[PDB]
C-alpha cells in the first residue's frame, strides 16, 4: 500500500520522505543479517531470520562501531563523515529509497560507503538517496557493513574470525537486494553497485570475488579499486595485526581460540581505541583491518586475478578526484594544518613521502622524490605541498585505479573513466586541499539540488549531469543517453585511454590519466622494490 | 727577428700568416718531445733534446696515428675532424700563433683537442689560432698528444706501457709552454688551457693531476670534464682492454713484457684497425683507450679528489652544447641516419638507451626510460629521437660536467658556465642533430669571421663575443670586461647555479642547467646501480 512492502523476510513499512517538490518512499533500517553481536562478533554474517509482523522501516539504523573523527570537532567538513546515528555492533541494515509511485522493475543502485574499511555509515546526510532516487527514478539502496576490526579482523585459520567478514556483510546485503528488491519495484537483473574509497575498493572486490559476481550487473568505482595498496593485506599480515590488536588489549594470545575469545569480551570501544596501534608502519592512507587476500573471498592474489581476467566481466564506470591525497596529508602528515596554506618545507616533504610510501626503502623513497620534486625549485612550499598530495593520490588511488582500469578493460564489456576536478563553491575545507577525496559524493547524491545547501547553479547543473551519467550508466551500461544533446563520454579503451573531466566547464576528453606518474607507481617502483 | 725565436730548445723560425686584414706570426710543428716511436711507443714522453740550428716552424706537424672517420667520405661535416696532415707516430709537436708585432708578455691559450682520446689533431682548420690570436691578441698554442692505444694503452704494472701517456704528452707540451712561451711573447704566469670533449676532459685532468696544476693558470672546459663516464677506466679495465687489444693482434699475452713487445712490432694501423674491438660493451660514446685512474697521474679516484677539494683551485669557464648526444647517435645508434629526420621508433629507442647506458641493468635502463620517455606520446619518433640525444648528452657530458662544476665550485676561485645552443647557419649536418658536440669550436676559434665561410653577421657577432669571453677570461679569470656595455656573465655559485646562453639572441641567464635530469644521472641512477 505504497509504504507496505511484503518481502521474503517479512513485511516492511516505510515512510514518505519529502524530496525537492515531491515525496518518495523510504525504507530505512531493513535488517539483512542477524546482528553480529556476542558470539557472532567477527563471524561471517548470518542471514536475517524472517520476522513476524511489520518491520518499522522508517528510521535510520544504528551505525556500526567505528573510529569517530574528533580531529576537528564541530567542523562540518569532518563531522559530515562521522557516524550520525547511535553506534552499535547491531548495524547490519540496509536503506531503500523508492520513487512515488512505485516503479515496477526499474534500476537499482546499491551504495557501498567508504571510510578506509574502519569507518562509514549508510546514514550520513551525503548518502541520502532521496535526491538520486527522485531525480533519476532509480531504486537506491544504501547498505551497511562491519568496518574496522569488527568487519575485517582476520585470523585466517579460525572459523570464528576469518577476515573479509565485513565484505561478506556487503555480499549479504547484495543477496537480500537480489532476492527482495523486486518487491520495492527494483529490477534485480540490473542492480549497479557503486561506492567510493573503500566503498569502490569493495565494489571492485565483488567484481573479483566469484561469490559476488552474480549478485549485481554493473559497477561504479569512485576513488578506489580492489588493488589499492591500502585495501588488502595478506592473510599473514592480517594475522599479525589481529594478534597485535590482542596484544594491545592484554589478551592471552596463546591460541586463536584464546585471542578471539578475549577480543569477543572487550567492549567495542576498546577495540576501536587501540585499532590504529597495529599498523606495521608509520604511514598515511593505511588502515588496520582491511580485506584479507585469503583464498576464499579472493581465490588468489588480486594481480593474478586481474591478469587472468578472473573477474566479473561487465561495464564499469570509475574515476578519481584531482586531489585525492590532501585529506590524508592534513590528518597525518606533518606541516599540513587545516587553517594554513600548508606550504610544506623540504624536511616535511621527506617526512611526507616517507609516510606516503611506508613500504619503500631509501632507494624507493629517492625514486619517489626524484619523480615528484620540482628540482628547479625544490624548496617551494606550494610545490612540495601539492606534490605530496600527488604522491599520496597517485600511489594510493589514482595509479592503482588506472592499473585496474587497464587490466580490467582487456576483458570487460565497457569502461567509462571520469576525472572529477571540481572544487565545490561551498567547500568548507581549505583551498589548498583541492578537489578532495570524497567530495564528488555530494554531487553523485544530488546535494547541489537542495537550495538551502548554497551550491551554485552551475554546480546543481553538474550534479544533475553526474546523477544522470550515473543512473543512465546503471540502467544501460553506458552513461550517455542515446543520441542526446550532451557530448558523449568516450569509452575507455586500452588503445586511446580516453577519459572525461567532470566539472562545470563543459566536458573535455583527455588521454592517459596521470600516465607518466602511474608508469612510475604501477611499473617502475614495484620492480625497484623487488630488486 | 719577429719570426726568429730563440728558445731553450733551440732556435725556431716561423712564418707570417695572413689573417683577416693583417698578418700574424705562426710557429708550426715545434717538437716538444722526442718522437715516441720504436722502443718508445707507449712510453712516457721524453723531453725533446735541444736542436742545433734553426727549426723550420713553418709547416703543420704530422698528426698522430688515429682512427680515420670514413663514415661519410667527402662530407665536410665529418672530414673537418679527420687528420688533415700525414699521420705518424712522430707527432709530439705544438703550434704557436703570435701577434704582430710580438707582444712582450701577453696571455697564452693552450688548445687541447678532443676526439674521445682516440682521435684529434692540432692542425685541423677549425683549430687554427690565427683568428683568435689576431682578434684577441693572445699567444695561442695548439698541442698534440698521442691518442688511442698509442697514448692510452695501460698495462698498469709495466714501465713500458703505463697508461695516461697521452696525458703526459699534454703535460710536456704544457711544460714546454711554461718554459719557452716567454720567448714568443707569452706570459707563462697566465696560460689558460682550454679544450673540448676529451680535450676538456683532459683540461679537467690537469686541474686534478698534482703533476700538472703548476703548469697553467686557468682552464676552459668545452663539453667535457675529467669525471665524464667515457674519459677514464680503472687500471684493471685498462689492463683488460690492453690484453684484448693484444689478443686481437694474436700477441702472445703470457706476460706484460711479451704483450708490449708484440704491440710494439705491429704497424700503427693494425692497432687502429682492431682498436674498437676491445670495448667491453655494445655502447655509444665509449672509447677504447682513455686515461687510467692509476695512482700516479690521478692520486686516487676522481670522485674522492673532487670531494676532498684535491684539485688545482683556480677559475674555470666551462659549458656544454645543447645537443651533445646527436653526434654519437648518428654514428652508433640504429635508426639515426644523416639523410633522414631520424624519427626513432620505440624499438630503436630501447636499443639506443641500452647503447647509451651500457653499464646499466634492466632496472637502470627502465629508470632511464622512465625519465626520458614522453609517456603521453611514447611512440612519437621526434620525441624518441631528441630524448636519445638528451640521454646521451646528459649522461655523457652535461650531467658529469654539472657534477664537476658543483664539486669544483665548492673550492675554486670562480666558475663561469655557458650553454651553447646556437645552430650554425651554415651547418652541414642535418637539422635534427641540433647544436652538435664540437660545433661551438668554430665560434671559439673565430671562423664566423672569415667571410668566405658563409656565416651570418649575427654569427660573426657571436664568435667575437665568445672569443672575447674566452680570451678575457684567459687574461683575467673573468670573461667579462670590467664595466662594459655587454651584460655580465654571472658567476656560477652553488647557491644560485647561474649560467648563460651563448647564441646570437642577446645573453639570457638561467639557473640549474638540466638539474632534474642531472639529479637522475648524478645522484639517483648510481645509487640504483650500486643496489
Ligand atoms: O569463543 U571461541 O574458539
Ligand atoms: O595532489 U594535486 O594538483
Ligand atoms: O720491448 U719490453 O719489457
Ligand atoms: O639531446 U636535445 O633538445
Amino acid at each position: 500500500s505504497e509504504l507496505l512492502v511484503n518481502t521474503k523476510s517479512g513485511k516492511v513499512m516505510g515512510t514518505r520522505v519529502p524530496v525537492l517538490s515531491s515525496h518518495i518512499s523510504a525504507f530505512l533500517g531493513i535488517p539483512f543479517a542477524e546482528p553480529p553481536v556476542g558470539n557472532m562478533r567477527f563471524r561471517r554474517p548470518e542471514p536475517k531470520k524472517p520476522w513476524s509482523g511489520v518491520w518499522n522501516a522508517s528510521t535510520y539504523p544504528n551505525n556500526c562501531q567505528q573510529y569517530v573523527d574528533e580531529q576537528f570537532p564541530g567542523f562540518s567538513g569532518s563531522e559530515m563523515w562521522n557516524p550520525n546515528r547511535e553506534m552499535s555492533e547491531d548495524c547490519l541494515y540496509l536503506n531503500i529509497w523508492v520513487p512515488s509511485p512505485r516503479p515496477k522493475s526499474t534500476t537499482v543502485m546499491v551504495w557501498i560507503y567508504g571510510g578506509g574499511f574502519y569507518s562509514g555509515s549508510s546514514t550520513l546526510d551525503v548518502y541520502n538517496g532521496k535526491y538520486l532516487a527522485y531525480t533519476e527514478e532509480v531504486v537506491l539502496v544504501s547498505l551497511s557493513y562491519r568496518v574496522g576490526a569488527f568487519g575485517f579482523l582476520a585470523l585466517h585459520g579460525s572459523q570464528e574470525a576469518p577476515g573479509n567478514v565485513g565484505l561478506l556483510d556487503q555480499r549479504m546485503a547484495l543477496q537480500w537486494v537480489h532476492d527482495n528488491i523486486q518487491f520495492f519495484g527494483g529490477d534485480p537483473k540490473t542492480v549497479t553497485i557503486f561506492g567510493e574509497s573503500a566503498g569502490g575498493a569493495s565494489v571492485g572486490m565483488h567484481i573479483l570475488s566469484p561469490g559476488s559476481r552474480d549478485l549485481f550487473r554493473r559497477a561504479i568505482l569512485q576513488s578506489g579499486s580492489p588493488n589499492c595498496p591500502w585495501a588488502s593485506v595478506s592473510v599473514a599480515e592480517g594475522r599479525r595485526r589481529a594478534v597485535e590488536l590482542g596484544r594491545n588489549l592484554n589478551c592471552n594470545l596463546n591460541s586463536d581460540e584464546e585471542l578471539i575469545h578475549c577480543l569477543r569480551e572487550k567492549k567495542p570501544q576498546e577495540l576501536i581505541d587501540v585499532e590504529w596501534n597495529v599498523l606495521p608502519f608509520d604511514s598515511i592512507f593505511r588502515f588496520s583491518f582491511v580485506p584479507v587476500i585469503d583464498g576464499e573471498f579472493f581465490p588468489t592474489s588480486l594481480e593474478s586475478m586481474l591478469n587472468s581476467g578472473n573477474f566479473k566481466k561487465t561495464q564499469i564506470l570509475l574515476g578519481v578526484n584531482k586531489d585525492e591525497g590532501s585529506f590524508f596529508l592534513l590528518y597525518g602528515a606533518p606541516g599540513f594544518s587545516k587553517d594554513s596554506e600548508s606550504k610544506i618545507s623540504r624536511e616535511d616533504f621527506m617526512s611526507g613521502v616517507k609516510l606516503s610510501v611506508p613500504h619503500a626503502n631509501d632507494l624507493g623513497l629517492d625514486a619517489v622524490t626524484l619523480q615528484y620534486t620540482d628540482w628547479m625549485d625544490d624548496n617551494n612550499g606550494i610545490k612540495n605541498r601539492d606534490g605530496l598530495d600527488d604522491i599520496v593520490g597517485d600511489h594510493n588511488v589514482i595509479c592503482p585505479l588506472m592499473h585496474f582500469v587497464n587490466k580490467y578493460t582487456k576483458f570487460g564489456n565497457g569502461t567509462y573513466l571520469y576525472f572529477f576536478n571540481h572544487r565545490a563553491s561551498n567547500l568548507v575545507w581549505p583551498e589548498w586541499m583541492g578537489v578532495i577525496h570524497g567530495y564528488e559524493i555530494e554531487f553523485v547524491f544530488g546535494l547541489p539540488l537542495v537550495k538551502e545547501l548554497n551550491y551554485t547553479a552551475e554546480e546543481e547543473a553538474l550534479s544533475r549531469r553526474i546523477m544522470h551519467y550515473w543512473a543512465t550508466f546503471a540502467k544501460t551500461g553506458n552513461p550517455n543517453e542515446p543520441h542526446s544533446q550532451e557530448s558523449k563520454w568516450p569509452l575507455f579503451t586500452t588503445k586511446e585511454q580516453k577519459f572525461i573531466d567532470l566539472n562545470t566547464e563543459p566536458m573535455k576528453v583527455h588521454q592517459r590519466l596521470r600516465v607518466q606518474m602511474c608508469v612510475f607507481w604501477n611499473q617502475f617502483l614495484p620492480k625497484l622494490l623487488n630488486a
